[PDB]
């Protein structure tokens, strides 16, 4: 599932930058894909009765770590300081050749 | 340790496709190794007083995302929909040159 | 943030082997960086009201899996058996070209 509730916590699946309706990427850019990832994540969090501010942990998996800065600049707009606990690294590849995938854990 | 209990949760280590008693891979194949990972994982879960059905989050680390389609269909037999929250990506390499590693978090 | 508290749990950000005050790597060695990661990690756990012995889950992201052995040696000194649940893999790259990143979850 996209999200699972356990007690105080909610666990979200790794989110790709897809249009919720179509299942296709919003574009090829890491910028649009990142933005879309954060938007989708917001939708899923709020559906679970959480929100951006109740997120306690995130993991950002990147296709290219060189995008780190711009990704971050987008990320910071959704998770401003104080931001959740975070880990970031470059993977060999992501599903559907995505540019970015973000997973997270939040409180209820 | 293979699993650590904390309140309502149990955290499992990343699991490779090894025959538990011998420490060796079931084969050099992703199919066999995935199936084995899921078996071992099951036994650890039930040893902790959990089970496949109480798993809230999983992470699948692959050596090759071409296997992702096969892996999925094996995975689906152990985690039928609605399945746990999940993240999947391809790493540079796994311990002991494994084809697949899976970690998870479950409820007690 | 470096650590987020949620009920019985605390979530730590991925930790690099940096001199905390200066933000610069302790060295370019994986050995020194591993040791430093673990120390910093201890600081962040203690400042949060937790400790090494209350850590329930770790994730070790390596730049080169050949370092595994020595890393695990160093790691073993900070998390002696019985040690936390753990996943380990090699990533394509880490932030600031680090040799090792370690994230963790502990109890309060």
């Amino acid at each position: 599932s996209q999200a699972i509730k356990a007690n105080n916590l909610v666990f979200l699946s790794g989110v790709l930058g897809l249009i919720p309706e179509t299942g296709k990427f919003v574009s090829e850019s890491v910028e649009d894909q990142t933005e879309q990832v954060l938007k989708n994540m917001g939708e899923i969090l709020k559906a679970s009765g959480a929100d951006y501010s109740s997120v306690v942990k995130t993991t950002i998996m990147l296709a290219d770590l060189a995008d780190f800065k711009t990704v971050n600049e987008i990320y910071a707009k959704y998770f401003p300081a104080p931001s959740p606990a975070r880990s970031t690294y470059q993977v060999a590849a992501l599903p559907l050749n995505a540019k970015i995938e973000i997973e997270c854990i939040a409180t209820l």
